[PDB]
């Protein structure tokens, strides 16, 4: 467990229109972290209070988690966020 990060804590997530999580509050509705991204799912803006309690964040955009090769995980197909475009074919 981290050293300043209390156990069982909660992360209430609050998305856009798409549903990316731009804002995440404390269990007394505190501001924990603040992000925006560019369109196409490229990150623009990345703040937290705290690095560490920021690296648990894992869905950011449109619901997605980001992968550590920066990919964007969907389901069926990862989406490359910088040149907008996905990694394979449509399989339907």
């Amino acid at each position: 467990k981290p050293e300043d990060i209390d156990n069982n804590q909660l992360r209430y997530s609050y998305d856009n229109l798409i549903g990316s999580s731009q804002l995440e509050l404390d269990s007394e509705g505190q501001i924990i972290s603040e992000e925006e991204y560019y369109p196409y799912g490229g990150t623009a803006l990345w703040a937290a209070r705290n690095q560490t309690e920021a690296s648990y964040k894992t869905i950011r955009y449109s619901g997605k988690e980001r992968d550590a090769t920066g990919l964007y995980y969907y389901g069926y197909r990862y989406y490359q966020p910088w040149i907008g475009r996905w990694l394979s074919s449509d399989p339907a």
